[PDB]
């Protein structure tokens, strides 16, 4: 982030910051070893539902634009219609995210789990390890000693086992999640932007040359590319994969 | 000191006074054996609080510089939140320098504890002697002389014992703790200079030329170097070992 | 500082750290144009009497160490009386590093008030605008609209000579000011790693062999390698000059 190289909160100029100058701001109890980690799905969760809450609201606002714009010129009244059709698909991906994103939140929830789980062996050795020391000081001699360091090897053995097997599981399953989430995250955004980019053609074959009073303008006939600009979208949307994508990194 | 040959607090001229004349001044209960000892650790204490003080305030100064550098010209703007942040890395190492005296303060407590320790004995050994001295004076038929004798040989056979134990390891604690804490010192201003040497060359690619009334000054592009000077900074702070220090005793 | 790639401030291992683990924690009105910059000046104050008072404890505690230093073996009582005289320069090149910290202080202060006196021009030129458009909005036959543009234009000539001057010289003394202070802190430090260099040479003649109870130790013959030690630091110290850095920066 800016910060990286400076004390302040200003935003280090770029490129795209040179070409336009940046508007102005806008207007507007529990185990002890799964303690940190318990935390985290919480904001994840909190995250969902706001996304959620987006999503919904971005659908209303396309559901609400057609109706303005069905009082208006025949060209207007036609690609308003047009492009909230064309943005009531921003929600429907947006659902599918959302889904991807709680998969992930169950993934991390299972190493949480296993690491509350594996948490008591160790609560327990060291128990054993302060009644023993405890026993050695109050009185050498009892008989108690010799059976506590019997159980004291068990269980360093078995706690010897439970961290290798812990430390075995919780890489493997944090690099899968995570590349499951980015996975998720590029198609998303390749998915957002292609929306966009066809989008962007509708307003070509909306006509802008100013027109001086007493005048009538010509007969709109633009019901054909209209039609062709969603088919192609749809069809775009359906064809998209994977393999097939168009970002590659540096 | 400059008074080793000079009755007065005047300081002698050197190289460096002949070379720039001097800037005149700026306007602005215990054991009795370890009592001595005991002292130093207060002001070392004190110092380490001062020092604290004193990182803390350049810290807020070097943020403060930068929050004035930000409205004025290109070129300064950048140039002034560089220099803030190379100034902020001198309270990071203080920290550390900080951190290596409280060792070496406790490491000079150890001693003060083991010579407290190591009194009493010394204490009853006179007091075993006091008290033959006045039974032999009071009556000298009394039968108390020689217990008094044979404890008086055993607890001077143990004084005997415990001083040479207290010497044993006096020099070997004072030897350890005053080079650990030169080699503290060495580390800590070889790194300051380190860092205010890299600094300097911050100053080279800031124009000076003299403007005349109605005119405009190029444009400024040196977010290069800039970045270039702090990333070598950071190298060679990274880099830096105590087997690889520059400066050499004659 | 360590937190520049990284959310959290846990310092980043380096090649020192790894070679030696990092020891424990310690356990211990105006004018607007002038407002930014007219706070520095307090920050550096308050920095300079802190280190002051951190210079003066010092003193103190070198001034103590040869106290207690005095009762012991003839080497310790030597040693420990050298290494405080040693300790005792480290006050003198504070009291100068203070001095040249203040020149510093007052070439800011020269900036600071330079722009508090440019500040009311510009004061004056917005009153005037504001003043003539408000008597443009409220009758546009008025007669004082021709003087009032007259004395405009008077006032925005000065003020076009006004910026030009101010911006001539801020860089001017910033970077000599900040260059004099870059120079004296690779003075200060270099000097303080000099004599933590020398002073470190005081303790090989220090002898650390143990002894049994019941040996004494031989006679300490050294008082001529602590003259020499302390002839050459003060030879050495009368002897450097700025040209003669050992620090290269890469």
């Amino acid at each position: 982030m800016h910060r990286t190289y400076s004390l302040r909160n200003s935003r280090a100029p770029t490129a795209s910051q040179l070409q336009n100058p940046p508007p102005p701001p806008s207007t507007t109890f529990g185990p002890e070893l799964s303690r940190k980690l318990s935390q985290l799905v919480k904001i994840e969760k909190n995250v969902l539902r706001s996304m959620e809450l987006t999503a919904n609201e971005r659908r209303d606002a396309a559901k609400q634009l057609s109706i303005w714009g069905l009082e208006n010129d025949d060209d207007v009244s036609d690609i308003t219609d047009k492009l909230g059709v064309l943005i009531y698909e921003v929600s429907e991906l947006d659902d599918q995210f959302i889904d991807r994103y709680d998969q992930y939140r169950l993934t991390l929830k299972s190493i949480r789990d296993i690491e509350g789980s594996v948490q008591p062996s160790r609560d327990r050795k060291d128990k054993i390890t302060d009644k023993i020391a405890y026993l050695k000081y109050k009185d050498p001699q009892s008989p108690k000693i010799e059976v506590l360091e019997q159980e004291l090897v068990r269980a360093e053995a078995e706690s010897l086992v439970a961290e290798a097997q812990l430390s075995n599981i919780t890489r493997s399953k944090l690099r899968a999640a995570f590349n499951y989430q980015f996975d998720s995250i590029i198609e998303h955004s390749e998915k957002i932007a292609l929306i966009a980019g066809y989008g962007k053609a509708l307003l070509e074959l909306l006509d802008d040359s100013p027109v001086t009073p007493g005048e009538t303008r010509p007969a709109y006939d633009g019901y054909e590319a209209s039609k062709q600009i969603i088919i192609d979208a749809e069809s775009a949307l359906n064809e998209w994969t994977l393999d097939s994508a168009q970002v590659k990194p540096t």
